[PDB]
């Protein structure tokens, strides 16, 4: 809960860059930004607005914000430390997969791990705001963890030259997009649940719906088009039902994380331990 | 083609990150000349989008108000890296200029000089059927000789950028589903840039970009906060920001406008800017 110097607490090794905790040598992921005196001041107020939530196995534990005072004359550097995850992102997992599609049991496993960590954030009144394949990471083992660099006050999005940027729209729920009949872009906890159904499609198809559009045409269509659907008809009735449960157009009628955690596609995973093995086996092969 | 590109090894050096593709302050080894080097990691599928920007630069960068292209190189890697080499504008951008000024604003004669140069570079592109599509204070730069140069053609895609300089017709809504572009959308961004010079920040700066994106098509054309400006300047802003693009003036018609055309201190304004850069 303080913007301090990284000296002695954390050190970098060489946008996210690898680092280490100097005291135990424990690995770290350090997000690096460039801030002005005004942006460094804005981070101080936003750190006071941070909510308190405990450690979690499905969330890459947020350590803190530091200001690496350097260089004199140029812009200073803001560092955001978080738990280190080795096997990369779900996006990387799908890219480095045979048909750029995952097994339905792998998707069910990863979606439950996403929902588990989401449920953690939602009881502590925190919205993730950016659930997508690129922000779900895999540790050395088959552990599934949500990216967290101070998501309670969005410390990685409020400052820097890319803060004013609208961003990538493909995983945005209808309510977060301002349009005619939606003039106030309402981020709700249920917005992460739409993003989870879009992430599930990304696991099944390699890319989220509407990926073939220019980002501005996709942004216009997400609030107007009926809910996205899986292109293939191979998938089970449980998968279609889960996607249909997440991708409710009106968030007021979309279920909570708790209800989705009791959905048969997420709830009924008999091969849970076998799927957790072939995931770690995939990680092992990729390391070569 | 990209296969005929040489490694930049004894040709150019990446000195210090100047902008953002990530733009470095680059130096030619043989002479010591300063150049801007845009470094972008070529994914073997993007060898078409990256190529389009290089073609535009080779084709139209020679003009007085466009930063001149020097050459391109590929540094191999066991995802290769493309080096887009072009002119080095020493002063920085108009955004940096305004913010590094007392009361974060610019003088009306400076605003008229820079505005004519943006319109000059835009006229060249529009003549040759090219819409820049990203006119703003960040993409208008100055050389050490206090000259004006347009940069960044990596728009003319996965993340939508900043909304503030977008003309209403580029933002789709029920009445405009296809977001019907035209070269006159650059003339709206020029007007937003003249307001950004005159007030430090663009017309909806204190809003969330998604609320600004919703509001730009629905609000009447922005206006200056201060009454101090001349009737010439307000009329110029009104010309750039004609809400419906069908009745917005051309780049040629905007060059003839009294705030652009009637410039008496043309050779003298350049001198006050040349003195401001000197500050170190
Ligand atoms: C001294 C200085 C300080 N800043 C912030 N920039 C400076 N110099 C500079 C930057 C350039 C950047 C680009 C460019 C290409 N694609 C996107 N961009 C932004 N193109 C050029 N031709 C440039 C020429 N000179």
């Amino acid at each position: 809960s303080s913007l301090r110097d990284p000296a002695g607490i954390f050190e970098l090794v060489e946008q996210v860059y690898k680092g280490r905790h100097v005291k135990t040598g424990q690995l770290a992921a350090i997000k690096v930004m460039d801030v002005t005196e005004d942006e460094e001041e804005e981070i101080k107020l936003e750190i006071n607005m941070l909510k308190k939530y405990s450690h979690h196995r499905n969330i890459a534990t947020y350590y803190g914000a530091f200001i690496k005072k350097s260089p004199p004359g140029h812009d200073d550097q803001l560092w955001l430390v978080m738990e280190f995850c080795g096997a990369g992102s779900i996006t990387d997992l799908v890219k480095n997969t045979k048909g750029n599609t995952l097994k339905e049991d792998w998707i069910a496993y990863i979606s439950r791990e996403i929902l588990r960590g989401l449920a953690h954030l939602h009881i502590h009144h925190v919205i993730h705001r950016d659930i997508k394949g690129q922000n779900v990471l895999l540790t050395e083992n088959a552990e599934v963890k949500l990216v967290d660099f101070g998501v309670s006050a969005q410390l990685d999005r409020t400052v820097g030259r890319r803060n004013t940027f609208i961003g990538t729209p493909y995983w945005m729920a209808p309510e977060v997009i301002a349009c005619d009949e939606n003039p106030d872009a309402t981020y709700d906890y249920r917005s992460d649940l739409w993003s989870c159904g879009i992430t599930a499609i990304e696991m099944a198809e390699g890319a989220p719906p509407l990926c073939d559009m220019h980002p501005m045409r996709a942004l216009f269509l997400i609030p107007r088009n009926p809910p996205p659907r899986l292109k293939s008809k191979k998938w089970s009735k449980k998968f279609f039902s889960f996607i249909e449960g997440c991708l409710v157009k009106n968030y007021m009628q979309r279920p909570s994380t708790e209800q989705l955690l009791k959905h048969p596609f997420i709830r009924d995973q008999p091969n849970e331990r076998q799927v957790r093995i072939q995931l770690k086996d995939h990680i092992d092969r990729t390391r070569k």
